[PDB]
């Protein structure tokens, strides 16, 4: 199972983005014949997801499915696996879904390596070292997949059908298209101010700002000119904390309840750094309060790794019980780490008057860690529903004060259920771009759709202008139809992005020259911050090599089928091209516009999922068109009559006469059937796109193809 | 001069401008100047030349004030006050002068004193003396404390547009509006500027890619990882190429020169790239609002066919653009080796430029001081380049930013003249577009402030209202309540508290303007009420420059003085509010001293408030159409009636206002009338005023946020500030209403130290209301003995019928509280007064009972 050649479909070519692999094997027949039952059973151990089909053993399906499952293992959305017979005997092309190119490609190569290796098994009956391939693949994928704050935002975007694109890799994503584009970088949005981020970083400034708004901020903290610290301790109120200002030899004296403890603490703190500082002791658990749109959307308590007593089991036993938790480990699927009886745990138990062999009573929580982390063993606990309203308001107020779109309050308290007014809780810091990891799928309690909240902030349903309208013309070598349409739209007041297959244009200007294949040309336009609407002429070769550069179009048209022109290969007559161009019809959502005077084009109507089928014909009595018209369906018809030789639009069973053919300068008083078609399609599309007849008439009149 | 005691005013007292300096070699107290006379100011006539305007201005108070003022002028301050006033000491006067910032104004004072001392040293040392040494010290200080140029320009724009601003930090981060409307600037960045756009601008490689894909003229470039490949990328780019925050390898057509570059160009470490090189001048294209507002060419130091080079360099250095650098900003260059190498490249000799119209670069980077200059090109830039810049900035997503762009000729389109974008500047310098050396200046500061606060909705400020009375905070609370019902978020001070909306956020001794700051910069507030205190007015003045609406309710009652201490003096102290009220000033017309304030206020409207009397002056004002609030009798007893434009507007019957108990009712009528008056002045509707007054809660049924009542431990604990006797009374009433039926009413009193014998008043409020009493006035503050104060309290209580048996003395605040908390049982009520509120709250919360 070697690889000869690959291509990647960025967009639809069939239905959805997918790589193609041309593979060769030759113990080819032996490979299949010798599988028996033993191979699927071997794969059932390493990749159990494919246990569902041990029957279609054709190697094409095995490879496609294995590559697909590798991606699923790495967290890909359930996709599709296919096989197709190649040009040579005992040769195959395989296709499977992908998310990221590098990963899809690797999954293919690894699926091959995994299968090739079995050929060296000889007279075996067991899987040998298959997990090594798996590990390698995941190590690679995990460095390339999107980080969880961003992944959850994207998932929300997918649920809400907001398009998104990675830019600058990492966690930075463009969301929305054209002039409506917003950006997200993990938990920050493009709305978030630079100043608010600076402030969140500057803990001292942050404390001052929040303190002045009456927020529970442990600002405090100053022994001015190393004056008597005791006086401060007495003014603050015991218990107190005496620490050096400079957090480098930073021994810290805590829980001081006597002047003598303070005097000692001062002398100890004195030599470290430029200053010594004194603040009240604040204890409790570490909470994160997440605010997204001047509204708290989630809150969670960070709990250091611990055990809870029952009066039955020793701490050793309780830890053993905790580590039965399958979520604990350092494997790919392990979110939490194991709870370990290390030195810190022992120091803490001594501090509590316990040992490893002690048995805590029912309901006592014993922290085995000095601070919460996930990597040290620890948990996130949802407390969103039980936040005292004062604390909710506090959080909202604090984030507002800083000026973040999205941020979280690092808030310490003994009980979040009680107001901060009554419990000396405190804001420790403000987190700009906070992790969403602990609020979505927290360790205990219900999750919160925080990703949703952010995307809803960016693109509220009101004027949810997530996208410019995309149209595509299935041309037959002429950019004229596309130019007529973009021209109408420009005159109509749109900034239109369009592709010409050898160029990308914005408004009237050309920005990009080169082989403007589907993928690149669409992206050039869709990401352009000035664009209202896109016209996107697509190269036949683009569809063949990489597929469409976009996932679907609102309006799309097929004008013709063939000519004596550059081939793509395969049939290159009325066939092949029909299927190449059909793909546009297949992804048109609102209105698909078909040349009804062309049999191969007309048939495409059977496959399009478009809400409306508009027929274009030069025959006022085309049988089929008149029927569709009678029923209220759309058509563009060239007609003679008492109003002259005119193009009339039909919709809802009514004639909507548009203009004279002699008033369109691309014709020579209508003896230019190719431009008549171009105009009828451009007009059809413009109508579907909701332009007025005056705008369409004006556009076609004011059209100058030079 | 030995300076004894000073304070600085930030707001109104005597014009809101000045620090106040009380100063005094004792043997030369009068004699220094009497000996010297005025013709010694001859030095000062040169260093601080405005002083030359009066050769006989010998009063030393005026001399010091003027010198301190001029020192700030030298440091860049505009004009202001230089004023002298007679001191408390014989033959002494206090020194007052305008200031820009506190630290600098204070130094100007001290430095002025030292400079005048140096007018004579030893037997005599009057002329040709180092007064500039003191000047240098002063300016160096100022130069490190004042604003940077990005901020100075933006502030000036704010001044022109009457947009208030505040420093948020010690650098260039400035708040540029008031609460609710407030925006921020950090030099040339705004609070609007997105964090991601800044990150992208910084990421020069992403920036290049991002702009390139939009068809913008960027160079083709490739990244060198460390020095990998020695020479590589240039072979995919072309021979004309070049190779991390660097501020200190060109024309690498030689592959060996690129090998060097890969392994050489790391003064800032491994952040090295290979890019297509273009040549031309450095232009900065400044975009503010998706619109280019300014553009300028940075000009390398250069030679402009008559003179030799020696002559030309001299001609340039002798150009009266500058005396010295820094002080006059500008500098010019001397010839150096690099300059010579440059002139060689044009075919010139070390000493000669025979042609006219052939300019020679002498410098490479157009450095500020060791380089060259900047010229306006805003009016000549080809439209395509203008559009390019606007598109580039928008593409990155900065609201405000600049394009670092090269071209041979800025007047021709980039399409034809193959220039290119080098860098996108987030937080670009503004100064090179302002007062450029050649060409018109551009008001870019304006453009930014206009962007933030367009005139169409130029909500620069919340409305500021101020009451100057001591009426138990009630008037202010009534007004804030009206406004809240009307839909405002109100910010108000209570002198020992700050409230936002209905809630106490800050409780503590508020140092006058500090409370104003807390409110004015509060992000939620739409209108401010700001109750003030006589203490603030005398100590640091008001917290703000003017108010829209303001009121004086009374002058004096049964309390201690401050500074005449009758009706006079206080009138001058409070009048200052009237003096700065712009729209409507509300005066109690039943008090002569408040009434007279009408003569000083610049307010557009004067509203008069009276009780029942058909007052003669007010009735005239009514018929003449001025505003008034008059309590009147009527069919149902008594009513409040508003007058405006001669129209009678009955507002409400007083028995409908719930805050009417005992005689408090009479005081609350005054409170209500003023609150209604102010609400009217502020443009509230009558429905809103009536609704507010008839819904106002003066009983604290619902705690106003931090009213510090703690219901845990199985008993109620009320904590308040032991100072304001009215506040004390209020808590007693509250206790009276709660009337806990389980156990006992236990109270503990700690009136402040510097309070004469006011302790009597407190005893009057609490005596007979509690089952047991503790006193703890030792709060550690003044010398009133360790127990003088509790002894007075104990007696004052016994004098009102408290059994001596029921009085415990616990000197210390901490023990007094512990005592009570131990003493307490389930369903007791404990009322504790204190100085240290924070500490007491902590003690309460941590108490463990048995």
């Amino acid at each position: 199972m070697n690889i000869i050649s690959t291509s990647v479909f960025v967009g639809p070519n069939t239905f959805a983005r997918t790589p193609l692999i041309r593979l060769t094997v030759p113990h080819y027949a032996e490979k299949l014949n010798t599988l028996g039952s033993e191979v699927y059973q071997a794969l059932d151990q390493v990749v159990p997801g494919m246990s569902s089909d041990p029957v279609e053993q054709a190697p094409g399906m095995l490879i496609a499915r294995l590559a697909l499952k590798l991606q699923h293992l790495a967290g890909m959305e359930g996709g599709i696996a296919f096989t197709s017979t190649s040009q040579a005997d005992d040769e195959a092309e395989v296709l499977y879904s992908y998310e990221t190119e590098d990963i899809g490609l690797e999954a293919g190569e690894v699926a091959c390596d995994m299968l090739v290796a079995l050929a060296r098994a000889e007279a075996d009956v067991r899987a040998v070292d298959l997990s090594h391939h798996i590990a390698r693949y995941l190590r690679y994928a995990d460095k390339r997949t999107l980080g969880p704050s961003a992944m959850e935002l994207v998932k929300a975007a997918q649920e809400r059908d907001i398009p998104w694109y990675r830019m600058n890799d990492a966690s930075l994503i463009q969301v929305g298209q054209g002039k409506y584009q917003k950006r997200i970088e993990a938990a920050l949005t493009s709305k978030t101010s630079h100043i608010a981020v600076e402030i969140a970083a500057d803990k001292n400034m942050c404390n001052q700002l929040l303190g002045d708004l009456g927020l529970p901020v442990p600002k405090q903290r100053v022994v001015y000119d190393e004056d008597e610290a005791v006086s401060a301790a007495n003014r603050i109120g015991y218990p107190v904390v005496v620490k050096p200002l400079d957090g480098n030899g930073r021994g810290v004296s805590v829980s001081l309840t006597d002047e003598q403890a303070v005097k000692k603490a001062y002398g100890l703190a004195e030599p470290e750094g430029s200053a010594v500082i004194v603040e009240s002791m604040i204890r409790g658990d570490d909470h994160r309060l997440l605010v997204v749109n001047g509204e708290l959307v989630a809150a969670a308590r960070r709990v250091p790794g611990h055990v809870a007593g029952d009066g039955i089991h020793t701490i050793r036993e309780l830890i053993a019980l905790v580590n039965q938790d399958p979520r604990r480990g350092v494997g790919h699927e392990n979110v939490l780490t194991r709870l370990e009886l290390d030195e810190q745990a022992i120091r803490l138990l001594q501090s509590y008057g316990y040992t490893a062999d002690s048995i805590p009573p029912s309901g006592e929580e014993v922290y085995l860690r000095k601070t919460a982390n996930i990597s040290t063993g620890g948990t996130a606990v949802d407390v969103t529903d039980v936040i005292h309203p004062d604390n909710k308001l506090m959080a909202e107020r604090a984030i507002l004060a800083v000026g973040l779109d999205v941020g979280a309050v690092d808030f310490l308290t003994t009980d979040i259920t009680k107001s901060y007014r009554e419990t000396l809780g405190a804001i420790c810091e403000i987190n700009a771009g906070p992790g969403l990891r602990m609020h979505i799928s927290p360790s205990e309690g219900k999750p919160r759709d925080v990703g949703g909240k952010i995307m809803d902030m960016l693109f509220p349903a009101g004027s949810q202008c997530r996208v410019p309208i995309a149209a595509l013309t299935g041309t037959n070598g002429k950019t004229t139809c596309a130019r007529m349409l973009s021209h109408i739209l420009k005159m109509a007041g749109h900034v239109v992005g369009q592709t010409s297959t050898d160029a990308v244009l914005i408004d009237g200007n050309v920005t990009v020259k080169g082989d403007m294949t589907g993928p690149v040309s669409a992206k050039m336009v869709l990401r352009d911050p000035s664009v209202d609407i896109a016209v996107l002429e697509t190269a036949r070769g683009g569809i063949v090599r990489s597929g469409l550069g976009y996932m679907f179009c609102d309006v799309g048209a097929v004008l013709n089928v063939t000519s004596d022109h550059l081939g793509l290969g395969g049939v290159d007559t009325l066939d092949e091209l029909a299927k190449v161009k059909r793909v546009i019809a297949e992804v048109t959502r609102d209105t698909v516009v078909l040349n009804a005077d062309n049999e191969y084009t007309l048939k495409m109507a059977a496959h399009s999922p478009a809400k409306h089928i508009m027929y274009v014909t030069r025959n006022p009595e085309h049988t089929l068109v008149r029927e569709h018209i009678r029923l209220g369906k759309r058509a563009v018809v060239l007609e003679q009559g008492l109003n002259g030789e005119q193009i009339v639009i039909y919709d809802n069973g009514m004639q909507i006469p548009l203009t004279w053919t002699h008033l369109i300068p691309a014709t020579l008083e209508g003896k230019a059937l190719h431009n008549v078609e171009n105009a009828m399609f451009a007009a059809g599309m413009a109508y579907a796109l909701g332009k007025t007849l005056d705008q369409i008439r004006s556009g076609l009149r004011t059209f100058d193809n030079t």
